[PDB]
């Protein structure tokens, strides 16, 4: 007592309760320090806390002998909210404690036992928490316990660790916090109770600089020397100050512990603000970065309106992998709005107990860090190839590109052994005799896997066995072993998975890369659905798919350019006709201009242009002046559409960018679009302005077939092509000496030479400045650069995916491409362009239906076109029901309203909206707006003949016995987690008897109804889907681009409900099928037939297109069969394919004995597919052709099966 202060007082009461909640606390403890510190904390809470009072009774441990005392202890525990004990090691009395407590443990809101004998510790109860030097062991253990628990139950264990950290401190205010925290969280929950810096769960003080943190970190006795080493892997985490201040941070703690148990040094930064660049710039450096990889757990933009330009400059300085995990990891609209934001920051995404998620994020961050740590000549780089031999519009020469990547790797000190002589030699090394000259094509076996090795290393082996049976099955099997296909080239491994629950072979391949070959990175090409980094080379023009990869395969999506587009051109009968027409303005001077129009109409009829122009059977002589001109103008504008269509006619090799010359066509169309955001006008607008001419009036007069305006347009086009060619030629022969040739000219010459010498040079000045910049970005070679950065463990510059021509900022390529803020669309320009398209679709549908508006239009929505047009197609569906999106103060589109009928000037058209799975994934927020818009239309107090949504909904509501709003259900997709109608799979696998099977699985798979009134529940609603489709007068889609057109991919046809609707309608009528194209300044709304023809004329049956593709050899043939297989698709879904398309395909590729043998010799597998397709479209009833043509194909299929399979 001389040396240690001891109270005579056991019990502390509040003087006056004053209607406060009374907390009852009972302690038994060894140390008088802790007795008098608790008593002090209670008297301080009692004297100041305006809502709570605390009653405290207790005993030092040895005072529990007197039965006087032990009675009162038992009594006090009866009535007690909270029981505390610490350092109870007297076995005698430990049991006396347990006897008194365990009876009322059910009764105690909580009981906290710090290091005592294990009988007493068992009493621990803190919400869901129990037992299910001495003081620091328990502390340092508790973080290791959190992963095994669900987040609620981690939080209770974190509360016990926070309550312990308080006790150890031992301060009067530490203990006030301990009592107030236990009261807030476990006793009376309904009751009140630095701007940035560094945090670690184990230091009770936060740090405000790096040295203070590292100082503390190295002085820790409970870690390895490995974590102290500056050579150690260091991983940055970012979090909101909120969760630290709150103590709701268990998942933050379990993360830090997981990174440490794997021997990562960890730097958690925080901020109460929304500029996480400040903490990043301060604490992830000192100058050099001190971090190998960042994992943001903010689930925000780095810099918040979000500011991406600053965040990008910040993350490029640090130059490390940026990973982000949404806190939600630890509804469906807020998830799709959230995940989108970090993607614009260049984030990779490493995404019941916490274990899975923590372990996943952890392991993936290590592998990204390990990309820095590991030396170049030890790094192992798997490259995986899909569907070789071939039985998206990637536009990728795969083996071409792999070769360039293997060379690039060897030019940069990776261990590439025995790099073959060419792209073909590389292919020869993976697919032995791919060409089937001598023997069967067969795949180089890179390793045989015994069932022993498979099942041991692949833990999920059994979960595949359900329907693929016992390993190794019949696929990628010799009979005993599974077969890993590829060829090792030292530290590079070029793999092949020809085929895809996935079978044992598919698992086995990824088991080899991960656990046996042990790759440090894998590189895929986007042409689908472990811990190693996952790199995709994805087309710059495919943000939507790229985005699905970022979210489904933990991916980083480096962009490559699609081949430099060429004008499709004319050929054979179409060139001949362009000549006849070119001679019509000369033979009008000769007063002869009658019999030529008869000849023009005849050649137009041979080209089958009679289906695209109304070509009445009337001799020219029996027609006036006006309508002879109009017949030519008509045929000539459709010839010019074919000639001027801008598409790629070949494949891309990664790292081999277009020359300045092959970039001119691309630049022509770049030059042909007004840009308000760049304050410049389209060269064609200026050329038309120079003649006092509105370029919109010309387009619409060209559409009408007014010959004068067709010639004017073609003239202005040729003018624009030359001007831009002059600029490109000037920059060539100024051999990169004058850095910007547009600011010194030969393009005012080649405008005057063209015959337009009044082109406002003020406006023209900056246009050609832009074009020259655009030219430089097209020609950039950053593609191999981006893969290097990723493999070094640097941060890849993010950029927008999209159409280069409509948005040149998609250039240059070599970037981790992103979609866009789903709340930034549609824009006022997209909305305005939407109305023009809709007005045009309705005009065309009335015209071919006695002037009656359609009552219902069935439309598809893709993510892809709405990314590239800032929500046009989406906005078209809004305009149909007479609704406008309402952007808020901050420019976010998160509301919608009806437009009054006055303003719409026609009735509200009803809608069936088939949203792709991908549209659902990116833009469920727009699905929400569309469903809100439709239901306002149905509820509207408008005459039914002015509002078809409400006409239909009222009728369907009565038949179905439901409310008008529930009956107005028109927004549909795949079930949550699903994609496509699977009509693409059936048609690729020729595995379907009749159209009713296709149509059946469509109705099963696509009838999941979005509901703005319950967004989480997307239930199947096939009754409503059928009743709505039943009412459809027309089907409608928007073309992505000329490169991703109707025949280039299988998705448009997979979503096509045209024949489905003719089946469901009691009157059996096929809907009119239309396809909008807004890729050029001249928005067309074509028939599906027109559009299929235009693809046939520009792609499959175009020499420029097929010879361009065949100039790349093996993979050339693959592109040909693709357009023919996708053409079959349209026969099955629409019947939109003219018989001549199939005839001409057979003519060009089969009846030409040269071309036929050429294709077969070049690629048997793809040629076999071309023959199957033509035999199939006949076999099914879509192609009528000679018995002779079918006999040839039937032999050719036998010839090529023999070559491929042996005999």
């Amino acid at each position: 007592m001389f040396t240690n202060v001891k109270s005579t007082i056991r019990r502390v009461d509040p003087e006056a309760l004053n209607g406060r909640q009374l907390l009852k606390v009972v302690y038994v403890v060894l140390e008088s320090q802790y007795q008098s510190a608790l008593s002090a904390a209670v008297r301080n809470i009692n004297r100041t806390n305006s809502s709570l009072a605390i009653q405290l009774t207790g005993y030092l441990i040895e005072e529990l002998r007197d039965p006087e005392n032990y009675a009162n202890f038992k009594h006090d525990v009866s009535e007690a909210n909270l029981f505390i004990a610490s350092l109870i090691f007297i076995e005698d009395l430990a049991d006396k404690v347990v006897e008194a407590v365990t009876p009322y443990r059910d009764n105690l809101d909580a009981a906290i036992v710090f290091p005592s004998m294990p009988q007493v510790m068992r009493l621990n109860k803190m919400g869901s928490f129990s037992m299910a030097d001495a003081m620091l062991k328990l502390l340092r253990t508790l973080p290791t316990v959190l992963k095994y628990l669900p987040v609620e139950k981690a939080q209770d264990a974190r509360n016990f660790m926070l309550s312990f950290q308080y006790w150890l401190g031992g301060s009067q205010e530490n203990l006030e916090n301990f009592l107030l925290m236990l009261t807030d969280k476990y006793v009376y929950p309904d009751l009140g109770l630095p701007d940035m810096g560094i945090w670690h769960p184990l230091s009770m003080q936060m740090f405000e600089n790096v040295k203070d943190y590292l100082e503390w970190y190295n002085q820790r006795p409970d870690i390895s020397e490995d974590l102290k080493d500056p050579l150690a892997p260091c991983i940055g985490l970012i979090m909101q100050r909120t969760h630290l201040v709150t103590g709701d941070d268990a998942h933050y703690v379990g993360m830090v512990q997981e990174l440490e148990a794997m021997g990562a040094r960890v730097i958690c930064v925080f901020s109460g603000g929304l500029d996480f660049s400040k903490p990043v710039n301060e604490y992830f450096w000192d100058p050099l970065p001190i971090v190998d990889a960042v994992v943001s757990l903010t689930g925000f933009a780095l810099v918040g309106r979000q500011d991406h330009p600053r965040a990008i400059e910040s993350l490029k300085k640090l130059n490390r992998p940026y990973m982000c995990a949404l806190p939600l990891v630890f509804h469906p609209i807020q998830v799709a709005l959230q995940i989108a934001i970090p993607e614009l920051d260049g984030a990779i995404e490493p995404i019941i107990a916490l274990q899975d998620r923590l372990e996943a994020i952890a392991q993936r961050a290590m592998k990204w860090a390990n990309l820095r740590k590991k030396p170049k000549l030890d790094k192992k780089v798997a490259i995986t190839v899909f569907s070789f031999p071939p039985d998206t519009a990637a536009y990728l020469d795969v083996f071409g590109s792999i070769y360039e990547v293997m060379k690039g790797l060897q030019g940069n000190g990776y261990d590439v052994q025995d790099l073959p002589g060419s792209a073909k030699e590389l292919m020869e090394a993976v697919i032995h005799d791919a060409q089937a000259q001598y023997n069967s094509p067969e795949l180089n076996i890179a390793h045989r896997m015994s069932v022993e090795q498979y099942e041991r290393l692949t833990p999920y082996s059994v979960r595949l066995e359900e329907n693929w049976g016992k390993p190794p099955g019949h696929l990628n099997s010799d009979g005993q072993n599974l077969l890993i296909y590829g060829k090792e080239f030292g530290n590079v491994f070029i793999g092949v998975q020809p085929t895809f629950s996935p079978h044992h072979g598919f698992a086995a391949y990824y088991t080899y890369l991960n656990h046996i070959w042990k790759a440090d990175a894998v590189l895929h090409f986007g042409t689908e659905f472990g811990t190693i980094p996952n790199l995709y080379y994805y087309a710059a023009n495919n943000p939507s798919d790229a985005t699905i990869a970022k979210r489904r395969g933990y991916a980083s999506t480096i962009s490559y350019l699609t081949p430099p587009a060429e004008n499709a051109g004319l050929y054979k009968g179409l060139q001949e006709l362009n000549e006849l027409i070119g001679s019509y303005q000369t033979l009008k001077d000769s007063g002869r201009g009658i019999q030529i129009v008869n000849t023009i109409m005849d050649q137009a009829r041979i080209c089958n242009l009679d289906q695209d122009v109304n070509l009445p059977d009337i001799n020219a002589e029996e027609m006036d002046q006006g309508q002879r001109d109009t017949i030519v103008g008509s045929v000539y504008r459709k010839l010019m559409e074919i000639e001027s269509r801008l598409l790629p006619c070949g494949l891309h090799v990664i790292g081999q960018p277009p020359s300045a010359e092959e970039a001119i066509a691309t630049l022509v169309n770049i030059a042909s679009l007004d840009r308000e955001d760049e304050g410049i006008w389209a060269l064609p607008t200026l050329i038309a302005e120079s003649i006092g001419r509105n370029m919109e009036e010309i387009y619409r007069n060209s559409d009408k077939g007014i010959l004068a305006d067709v010639e004017l347009l073609q003239d202005i086009t040729l003018a624009t092509r030359a001007a831009v060619a002059a600029l490109v030629q000037e920059q060539i022969n100024a051999d990169g000496r004058v850095s910007f040739v547009s600011k010194l000219a030969p393009w005012v010459k080649s405008l005057c030479d063209s015959g337009y010498p009044n082109v406002n040079e003020e406006k023209l000045k900056p246009l050609f400045e832009y074009l020259e910049f655009c030219l430089e970005q097209v020609c950039a070679d950053n593609e191999f650069g981006g893969l290097l950065q990723a493999l070094e463990g640097e941060y890849v510059l993010p950029g927008p995916g999209g159409d280069p021509i409509r948005n040149p900022n998609v250039l240059p390529t070599g970037k981790n491409i992103h979609a866009l803020d789903p709340q930034s669309i549609p824009t006022l320009a997209a909305v305005q362009s939407a109305k023009v398209v809709v007005d045009r679709l309705l005009e065309r549908q009335r015209a071919e239906n006695g002037g009656n508006y359609p009552e219902t239009i069935a439309s598809v929505l893709w993510g892809t076109d709405n990314i590239k047009t800032y929500g046009e197609s989406l906005a078209q569906i809004m305009w149909m029901v007479g609704a406008k999106p309402v952007p808020d103060a901050l420019g976010r589109v998160n509301k919608i309203e009806l437009v009054p009928l006055e303003e719409l000037g026609r009735p509200r058209i009803d809608v069936v909206v088939n949203c792709s799975g991908v549209f659902r994934d990116l833009f469920i927020n727009q699905m929400n707006l569309l469903d809100q818009a439709v239901k306002l239309a149905a509820e509207a107090d408008e005459p039914l003949e002015m509002n078809f949504v409400r006409k239909h909904a009222l009728e369907q509501a009565e038949e179905m016995g439901i409310g008008v709003r529930e009956a107005a259900t028109r927004i549909f997709s795949n079930a949550s987690g699903s994609y496509s109608s699977n009509v693409n799979l059936a048609v690729e696998n020729s595995s379907w008897e009749d159209e009713s099977e296709l149509q059946e699985m469509y109705l099963k798979r696509k009838s999941f109804a979005f509901n703005s009134d319950n967004p989480g529940m997307m239930d199947q609603n096939r009754d409503m889907f059928e009743r709505a489709l039943k009412t459809a007068d027309a089907t409608f889609q928007n073309l992505d681009s000329s490169e991703i057109s109707l025949t280039d991919v299988s998705h448009y046809f997979d979503s096509d409900p045209t024949k489905l609707i003719s089946t469901l309608r009691d009157d059996g009528k096929a809907p009119a099928a239309y396809i909008a194209d807004t890729t050029t300044a001249n928005a067309q709304v074509r028939t599906l037939s027109e559009t299929v023809r235009l693809d046939a004329r520009t792609k499959l049956l175009n020499p420029k297109w097929y010879e361009g593709m065949l100039s790349h050899g093996y993979e050339g043939v693959r592109e040909l069969s693709k357009r023919l297989v996708n053409t079959m698709g349209w026969s099955a879904t629409a019947g939109a394919v003219d018989n001549w398309v199939y005839e001409d395909a057979n003519s060009t590729f089969i009846k030409d004995e040269e071309m036929c043998k050429r294709l077969m010799d070049l690629n048997p597998n793809s040629f076999r597919r071309m023959v199957s397709t033509l035999l199939e479209v006949n076999g099914r009833g879509y192609w009528e052709t000679s018995d002779e043509n079918l006999e040839r194909l039937q032999e050719l299929y036998q010839e090529v099966e023999d070559r491929i399979e042996g005999v």
